[PDB]
C-alpha cells in the first residue's frame, strides 16, 4: 500500500476518497514536509474527472473544507442532469 | 471523528444525514447551548446542493419535522424527473 | 427507535417501509385504540411524495391490501417513464 | 410468515420472487390441493405492474418456465428503453 | 438445484451467470455426454434477452471466448446509450 | 485454480478494480517473468470492456499504467455517460 496508488473511484464520493488518501498518508514512512507535499499535488490530481472539474474552477488558495463543499453535489439529481443537459446542447 | 466532519453524502437521504449529525451530535465534549447553535448552524450548511435548495426555499422557522418532509422525496422518481425537466427548459 | 421517528426513504419500497413502521409500532408502549389511530395518520402521512400522491387518489376506506397494490409500482420501470414523460409535455 | 403477504418488490427481478413464493409456500400450513390453488391465484396476483401486464399477454395455460422466460427482461437494459419510448410517444 | 433452473439476471453479467452455469453443471448428477448437449442448448436459451440479442447474431460455431467477449459490454454506457437510441429513432 | 486467462473486465466495474485483479492474479500464475510482461502487454488491454477498450486503444503504443488508469477512471461517471449518450442519439 504507497499513497501514489491511491485514486478516486469513478463513482466515489469525494468524502469517501479524502479519506482513503489521509487514511494511507499515515501510514507511509516520510518526513512531514514531504507528506505536506503530498497532500499539495497528489489528492486534486488523483481525482476523477468529475471532481477535477470543480477543483480547478476554484483555483489555488482553497482548503479541504471549501472543496469538500464544492464537491458533495457530484453524483446527486442537479448535477447529472445539469451535465447531461448541457451534453444534449453541446452536440 | 468530530461534528465538522459530518457532511451529507451526493446520494445520501436526509433522514440518514440527520441521523448521523445528532448520533456524532450526542458524543462531543460541548455544552447543552453550543450543541443547539452547532444543531442550527451546521445542520443546515454540510447539506448537498440538493437539499440545500430546498432547505433555503423555507426559510427560518422551519422544525426537522417541515425540513425532512420536503427533503424526503430528493432522490425519488418524482423529484429526479422534475429537475431533469427544468435542465432542458433552461438550456433548450 | 420511535414510531413518529419511521420515515419512508425516497428510493425505499413501500412494502418495506410499513414493515419497519410495524415492526417498530409492535414495540411501541402505548394502548391499542393508541396504536390503530397512529397507523391511520402517520403510515400515509410519512410516506414520500410518489406513493402519496398515489395514495390520496385511493381516498379514505382503503386498506392495507389496496395501498400497498396501488404503491408496488413506484419505482418501476413503467413509473418512471410514466414520471418522466409527463414532465418533459410540461415544460 | 404467510403467503399472503408475499409481494414482488418495485424492482426485484422476477426469479427472485418466484424464489421466496415457493420457499414460503412449501412452509404454510395446508394441503398440497389448497397450494395448487394458491399458486395459480397468488403468484400472478402479487407480481408488480411490470411483471404483470406482460403474464396478462400469455394468458392461461403457460406454466412457470414460459413466464419466467417472458418475464427476465423486465430491468434489463433494453426493457427500460423500450418503457420509456412508448410513454414519450403518448404524450 | 437442477441446471435447468440456472437463468441469466436481467441485470447480472454475462461473464458471473455462465459460473453458475458451470458450477451448476459441474453438480448436475448426468453423463458426461448429456452435459455437453446440456451448454449447446440451455446456455444460450435461459440467457436473458439483451444478451441473446446479441448471441444469435454471431451464429453456429461461437466459442465461449467469442460469446462471452461479445457480451462484456451488455449493461455499460454504451451499450444502454446504444439501444435508448435505436428505440427513440426506432419509434417517436 | 484462476487461469490469468479468465480475468475480464466486468461491464460495470472500475478499470482500477479490474486492474487490481489482473495483477493481484498475475502475481500467483506459475509462468516466468518474461512470460507474465508479455502477459500485461497483451491480456490487460484485450480483455477490457468495450467502454475502456475504445479510450485505451486511442492512447497507442508505449501507454505506462499510470496514464491509462488515468484515462479511465472518468468511465461510469456523470460526465461520461452524458458524453456517451449525447453522441447516441445524434449518431441516429
Amino acid at each position: 500500500t504507497s499513497i501514489l496508488d491511491i485514486r478516486q473511484g469513478p463513482k466515489e464520493p469525494f468524502r469517501d476518497y479524502v479519506d482513503r488518501f489521509y487514511k494511507t498518508l499515515r501510514a507511509e514512512q516520510a518526513s512531514q514536509e514531504v507528506k505536506n507535499w503530498m497532500t499539495e499535488t497528489l489528492l486534486v490530481q488523483n481525482a476523477n474527472p468529475d471532481c477535477k472539474t470543480i477543483l480547478k474552477a476554484l483555483g489555488p488558495g482553497a482548503t479541504l473544507e471549501e472543496m469538500m463543499t464544492a464537491c458533495q453535489g457530484v453524483g446527486g439529481p442537479g448535477h447529472k442532469a445539469r451535465v447531461l443537459a448541457e451534453a444534449m446542447s453541446q452536440v
